[PDB]
RNA sequence: GGAUGCGAUCAUACCAGCACUAACGCACCGGAUCCCAUCAGAACUCCGAAGUUAAGCGUGCUUGGGCGAGAGUAGUACUAGGAUGGGUGACCCCCUGGGAAGUCCUCGUGUUGCAUCCC
């Protein structure tokens, strides 16, 4: 099981000194590919929300965050802030998955196919799991049915594996739902 | 705890308005023969000790001005480096780093060297 993405609270803060012998203990939930670039973006987040480098900054702890139950569907909301070409804007959304962090790749490509927003370019305010009367979107709720039944009206066809390719067929493929 | 003479730093020491000060001092102060000096003994110079702490000097107060320190402004403005980054462009996001300044708020209003003297 390999996620593109994956969850990690980072705990850090700034360098104790003589003025604060404890400083704040801040944390974060973060989405990041490697737990190196989730530290970086702590890192940001923490300069830019709190006055803390890295230079002048401790790092305590990191670990990752995994699906309770990845055998069951969800439905995640996830609430966010990107950038367009003329500005910033914010925006919630609604997937279903097994877990949230399928839910987020499917966040980040379904906002760069729909708004050609990069992946540098979306900040994660809030996630959650919404129960399913409480879900927003129809898109979600179409499938919230006890009896949910349609067929594969779009079905590929193509053989178990390349070994059985062929260029050439004596018959053109037999197709029905 | 001060004053005076000579200073260091050269406003936390400056400016304005009020109040106060034992002693020694510092002063104000009395004269113009002499040295000296002017339109003017005002100033400067010389000779004094009658009177006064009225002023100066010193100290204290002002929801005072200024000045000094902090907080905040703000990880904002700006900026070194990177991208076959976005954008028609103007410009701008992101990555590796550095990082200010008014307004507003709080606090403080000198510290000291050598010598003589009073207490
Ligand atoms: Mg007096
Ligand atoms: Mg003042």
């Amino acid at each position: 099981v390999t996620y593109k993405f994956h969850q990690y609270q980072v705990v850090g803060r700034a360098l104790p000194t003589e003025n604060d012998e404890h400083p704040k203990i801040y944390r974060m939930k973060l989405w990041a590919t490697n737990e190196v670039r989730a530290k970086s973006k702590f890192w940001y987040y923490l300069r830019k929300l709190k006055k803390v480098k890295k230079s002048n900054g401790q790092m305590l702890a990191i670990n990752e965050i995994f699906e309770k139950n990845p055998t069951k569907i969800k439905n995640y909301g996830i609430w966010l802030r990107y950038q367009s070409r003329t500005g910033y804007h914010n925006m919630y959304k609604e997937y279903r998955d097994t877990t949230l962090n399928g839910a987020v790749e499917q966040m980040y490509t379904e906002m760069a196919s729909r708004h050609r927003v990069r992946h540098h370019c979306i900040q994660i305010i809030k996630t959650a799991t919404i129960p399913a009367k409480l879900c927003k979107r129809e898109s979600t709720k179409q499938f919230h049915d006890s009896k949910i039944k349609f067929p594969l009206v779009f079905k590929k066809v193509r053989p178990p594996s390349r070994k059985l390719k062929t260029t050439y067929k004596a018959t053109r493929p037999n197709l029905f739902m």
